[PDB]
Parts: C-alpha cells; structure tokens; sequence
C-alpha cells in the first residue's frame, strides 16, 4: 500500500447563527451552490481530511459531530475517524479524516484565543488544529473576527493576537508563529470583513449581487484592500470570489439580504458581505491548488451561508534511511554564500541567525552578523561566507529536495526574534550556487528580507 505524495482537503466555515442545522446539508461537503462548484462526477470520492469551522454553533459536540459523520457516510460510503474537536465558546473546529489516514496522523494539537479587553472578550477568538500527515504538518484555523463595517481595524488587531498565540505545531519551532510553523496552513472562518459601500447604496449592491455583477462590490471588500495595503493576512492567498455575499440573509430563504439597522443589530447596517472566507498559505514550492470556492444555496438556518474550498495539498512519506533519523548523513550538506539580511529596526544590537528544519538533528546557531548602514536608511546584516554548514539527517535527493529551513534573524542582547522566514530546498540544481530569498516577518508583519545563496549536496 503506497504513500500518498497529494491529499485533498475539504474545509468548511459556516456561522449558523446559534440555530440548528436542517436535516440534509450534504451540499456544503460537495461543494455545490455557487462560486467554483466540484464536477459531479467527483460526489462519491471522499476527500481525504475534512475540517470545518462553526461560529454561533449551538449544538453541543456530539449533536455536531453526529450530523457531520452521517452526513459524510451518506455521501461516500465511508466512516469518518474523527482526528480532533475543539470549542471556544461557540466557535467550533472539527478535524475527519477517511480510516486509511489513521497511522498517518500523529501529534494533534488543539488550542484557542480569546481576542479582546473587558467588553471586547466574551464571544470572538479562534480555535485551531494542527497534526502530521506522515512527512508534512498541517494546520488549520477557525477563528470570529470582530463584527460591525467601522471595525476592520480591530479585526486586523484580532488576526495579530490569533497568530502570536495560538499555540498549534511543534514548540521546539520556538522564534517561529503559526504563519512558520507548517507545510500547509488554512486559515477560515467568519472573519467578519465588509463591502464598504454608503449605506445608501443597499438597494444598488443587491441589484449587482442579482446581476451576478460582483467586481464593482469585491473592489470594496474590507479583507481584499487591507490585504493589497498589508495590513492583514500577509502571504496568504484567496481564491477568486464568485459566489454572492454570504451575510446577511432572511432565515429560511436565500431570495433576501436583510441589511437595515434593527435593534438586533445594535442599530447597525449590514450591507451584503463576505463574511466567511478560507485562506491559505503554504511553504514555497509546494503543491497547492484550490479546486473549489464557494457557498451553498439550499442551507437557510442561518443568517450565513455556509463556505466550501477544496484543495490538492503536497504530502511527503515519513523518510528513513541507514543512517537518519538518529545520526547525520555525509552525503548531504545545505552552505549558504554571499548572504544578508535586511531589517527594518532602528536597533543597533548584533544579531545572529537561527536556522530550524525537521531536516537537522536540532536547530544552528550561527555567529554574530556585520552590521551594515543601508543607502536609504535600512540595517544590513552580513554573515558573508561565515554561516555555518547544515548537516541533514538524510542525503537523499529524494527527500532534501522536499524540506525546507526556516530562519530566525535574532537580537544578540535579547535573544527576541526580528524576523522570521523560510528557504525551499526545491532547487533548480545540486552542487551549484542559486539565489535565495525570503521576506522576514515578526508577528506576521514585514520586518526585513534575508537573501544570498545557497549550495546544496544530496547523495546524487
Ligand atoms: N501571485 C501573488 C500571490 C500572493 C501575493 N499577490 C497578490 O496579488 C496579493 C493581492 C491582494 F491584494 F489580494 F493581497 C501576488
Ligand atoms: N532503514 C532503511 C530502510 C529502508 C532501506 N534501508 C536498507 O535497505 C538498509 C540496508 C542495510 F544494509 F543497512 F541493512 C534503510
């Protein structure tokens, strides 16, 4: 029985607005309604993990986890293990996987956010999963961003607080956050962002949304322009949208958009939106590609439609040679030449790399940069020819072309990382000198770049 090197991922988000599901949602996990829609042809064959994400979920975790199981089984014949569930409030993240996958899967990790001071705490966080998939780490987010169109700002602030402390993955990672630390990272949820359109406009939108004229609305979505101005969700990717806003419905229809201020609402308007949203970021030069993004039209609970994307995802086997894991391989060696970092900070401190991959025994330490004044202002950290040489546990072309280092630029005087970033090992040649690069971020924002070349020598 071979090993995979493609899964495919189902992940789900839909706030059900604190109502019970209808009897049959079985469209959601096909991927049927609008947007990207999956081929018929497809509907009996399982996807091979599925994760969803609820928000205002007011089932307890059996009643859910019984809806989704039989739900499943109906549609592919196959009894769901379920890998991990966790609840944060009403926020809910479960974790299936097809029986095959069970030894596949190893160290699960569940944990949660809170996002907010006094008032502000009380109902939105995220909750999240992570594991191994034989030789790749997977992690997944649901989180409720702050409500309300004049509050992009603070769900901004949300996103910040959910990936500095949201404690999923390996902890020996220990400079690097969740944006670091795997293969695949899938971030969903109801993120609560806005079309930012006058009020007066409501009618307008909803003739565009009946025209299926989305461009004129998309260009105002509050998550796609934060997103263009970096302040939010830097290097991740969203599929195109081309599925009609999501919130905020009538209950038990789809044909209306109730969007007027009511006492409900704090006397807010709700114009049509996309809530709910999946986005993604994986590690350079893995395999990922979206096959399906949208939203059902025949789930009508909630005030939300619920939100599909399917993915391909890269996966790589649990390697073992005659040497590693448990000692080096001397075949293999990963030299870095020419290389620098640049950094934004204002600091004057020695900084020092730290270098971390499951491809090393344990992470380097190299030594102490020369510091560098930049022509426009800037720090330049320069290691030269001066960085130590990696030592993989393995040598086989077969498997170090698959890893990845990640970097830690670190104050000498604090031990705090400055930056963090990752190198692909996907090279166009062994035994040669190739550029690499990447952007350096501290709590998901931009802080630097690393950049120089790399030599790598694998066994062939
Ligand atoms: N093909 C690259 C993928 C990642 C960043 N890229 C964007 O165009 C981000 C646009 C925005 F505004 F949606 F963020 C380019
Ligand atoms: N532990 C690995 C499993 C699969 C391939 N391997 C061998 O064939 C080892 C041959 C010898 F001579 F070391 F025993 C190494």
């Amino acid at each position: 029985q071979p090993e995979p090197d493609m899964i495919t991922i189902f992940i789900g988000t839909w706030n059900m607005g604190n109502a019970p599901p209808p009897k049959k949602i079985t469209s959601w996990f096909l991927s049927k309604g609008q947007g990207k829609t999956r081929d018929d042809s497809a509907d009996y064959i399982p996807h091979d993990i599925y994760v969803i994400g609820t928000q205002e979920d007011p089932l307890s975790e059996k009643e859910w986890l019984e809806i989704l199981k039989h739900s499943l089984q109906e549609i592919t014949s196959v009894t769901f293990k379920t890998v991990a569930i966790h609840t944060l409030w009403n926020i809910r993240i479960v974790v299936l996987a097809k029986p095959e996958h069970e030894n596949r899967i190893s160290h699960i990790c569940t944990d949660n956010v809170k996002t907010g001071i006094a008032n502000t705490l009380g109902n939105k966080g995220a909750v999240g999963v992570s594991f191994m998939f034989n030789g790749t780490s997977l992690g997944f987010v649901n989180s409720h961003l702050t409500s309300g169109s004049e509050k992009k700002l603070r769900r901004n602030q949300n996103y910040m607080n959910i990936l500095r402390f949201l404690a999923l993955g390996d902890k020996k990672l220990s400079p690097f956050n969740i944006t670091h630390r795997f293969t695949h990272l899938f971030w969903f949820g109801d993120l609560n962002y806005r079309v930012d359109l006058p009020t007066w406009e409501a009618e307008t939108i909803i003739q565009k949304i009946k025209q299926q004229q989305y461009a004129d609305l998309l260009s105002h979505d509050q998550l796609l322009t934060e997103r263009r101005e970096q302040k939010v969700f830097l290097h991740f990717e969203e599929e195109e949208i081309t599925f009609a806003p999501t919130y905020r419905f009538e209950r038990l229809t789809r044909d209306k958009y109730a969007y007027t201020k009511q006492k409900a609402t704090g006397m807010k308007y709700n114009l049509p939106s996309w809530c709910d949203r999946v986005l993604w970021k994986s590690y350079p030069l893995v395999h990922v590609v979206c096959q399906s993004y949208g939203s059902t039209s025949d789930i009508m609970t909630s005030d939300h439609s619920p939100v599909f994307a399917t993915f391909e995802a890269g996966v790589t086997s649990q390697f073992v040679s005659k040497n590693g894991p448990g000692t080096v391989d001397s075949q293999g060696q990963i030299e870095f030449l020419r290389c620098y970092a640049t950094l934004k900070t204002k600091s004057q401190t020695k900084f020092y790399l730290e270098f971390h991959s499951s491809c090393l025994e344990s992470f380097v330490k190299s030594q102490e940069g020369e510091n560098e004044e930049g022509s426009e202002g800037e720090l330049v950290v320069k290691f030269g020819e001066t960085l130590p040489k990696l030592k993989p546990i393995i040598s086989d072309p077969e498997y170090l072309l698959d890893q990845h280092i990640l970097i830690s630029i670190k104050s000498s005087d604090s031990d705090e990382s400055y930056g963090e970033g990752c190198i692909a090992l996907r090279l166009e040649a062994t035994e040669t000198q190739l550029p690499i690069y990447t952007p350096l971020t501290h709590h998901g924002e931009l802080t630097g770049h690393f950049q120089g070349e790399i030599k790598l020598q694998t066994s062939q």
